[PDB]
């Protein structure tokens, strides 16, 4: 409640898209997470739900947060923070709040919180080629995701200061515990276009169908009743945590450039390390001396972004973020000149 002047105007208008994530990065002094935490966990009622005290939570976004290696340019708790701020704004949603059930917005922002704890800075594909402790404890198999959910249930339920969940009855956690897992697994790349293209497929093609008949009270609640089942709750909720997660390029341009400058400095700095080790060489564009950053985004971009967020869009109706979209590969479009 008590915060200090500067931390509280950076959180001032965090329903909106536009928001100075750096600013409150600066301000809570690369402590964004646990202020961000406390109003979002707040507003939302997490806590209310879960039957914890806001003295757990602290400790729980305190034991999160520390996790988060600062010394990573990109993978660190200003990144969680951000990813969160996306996830919010898309449960606040019309068609996300008439979907999805508070359980599954919770298991969205602690999901949010929690998806890249740990990170060392480095991919999947760097830990398999060395051989760390981590790939040969999940056994090259989406090492980074299989920890980061992992230890996040170590260090909530480890400690009971910490654990949030222990005041919660046998059946409401396991839904729960098994929701997060899905939605923290669900951010491996590899799974991209599988995910996406049930995305559409389940969800998009079908409600475009019904959505052909007209605007009936009978065929909203066919429409109401398809998308509110189990798989296809699942399946909204991997294309809401895997849009929140790569929603940095429908910033606003400012943010969407400090974005690409930090991932960019993080792929050097592990293509230094391979190359200096004798490791493949797994990302050989993203070398520091030869790199056209607004050119990888463009391409980055093409490849990831732009179907993802098309879908994403079609189902919730996202004009600011394509809009953004647009005026920033134009901006990366812009910047060649030669
Ligand atoms: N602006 C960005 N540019 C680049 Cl080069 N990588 C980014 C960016 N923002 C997040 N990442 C991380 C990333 C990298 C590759 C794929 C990816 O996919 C998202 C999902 F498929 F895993 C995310
Ligand atoms: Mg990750
Ligand atoms: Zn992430």
């Amino acid at each position: 409640d008590d915060v200090p002047p500067r931390i509280a105007r950076a959180m001032e208008n965090e329903e909106y898209w536009d928001f100075d994530i750096f600013e409150l990065e600066a301000a809570t002094h690369n402590r964004p997470l646990i202020y961000l935490g406390l109003k979002m966990f707040a507003r939302f009622g997490i806590c209310e739900f879960l039957h914890c005290s806001e003295s757990t939570l602290r400790s729980w976004l305190q034991i999160i947060e520390a996790n988060y290696h600062s010394s990573n340019p990109y993978h660190n708790s200003t990144h969680s923070a951000d990813v969160l701020h996306a996830t919010a704004y898309f449960l606040s949603k019309e068609r996300i709040k008439e979907t999805l059930d508070p359980i599954d917005e919770v298991a969205a922002l602690i999901a949010a919180t929690i998806h890249d704890v740990d990170h060392p800075g480095r991919t999947n594909s760097f830990l398999c080629n060395a051989g760390s402790e981590l790939a040969i404890l999940y056994n090259d198999t989406a090492v980074l995701e299989s920890h980061h959910a992992a230890l996040a249930f170590q260090l909530t339920t480890g400690d009971d200061k910490c654990n949030i969940f222990k005041n919660m009855e046998r059946n409401d956690y396991r839904t729960l515990r098994q929701g997060i897992i899905d939605m923290v697994l669900a951010t491996e790349m590899t799974k991209h276009f599988e995910h996406v293209n049930k995305f559409v497929n389940s969800i998009n093609k079908p409600l475009a169908t019904l959505e052909e008949n007209g605007e009936t009270d009978k065929n909203q609640e066919v429409i109401n009743t398809m998308l509110r089942t189990p798989e296809n709750r699942t399946l909204i909720k991997r294309m809401l945590i895997k849009c929140a997660d790569v929603s940095n390029p429908c910033r606003p341009l400012q943010y969407c450039i400090e974005w690409a400058a930090r991932i960019s400095e993080e792929y050097f700095s592990q293509t230094d390390e391979e190359k200096q080790q004798g490791l493949p060489v797994v990302m050989p564009v993203f070398d520091r001396n030869t790199c056209s950053i607004p050119k990888s985004q463009i391409s980055f971009i093409d490849y990831f972004i732009t179907d993802m967020f098309d879908a994403w869009d079609a189902f919730v109706d996202l004009p600011d973020l394509m809009q953004h979209l647009d005026n920033n590969f134009k901006y990366w479009k812009g910047l060649d000149e030669m």
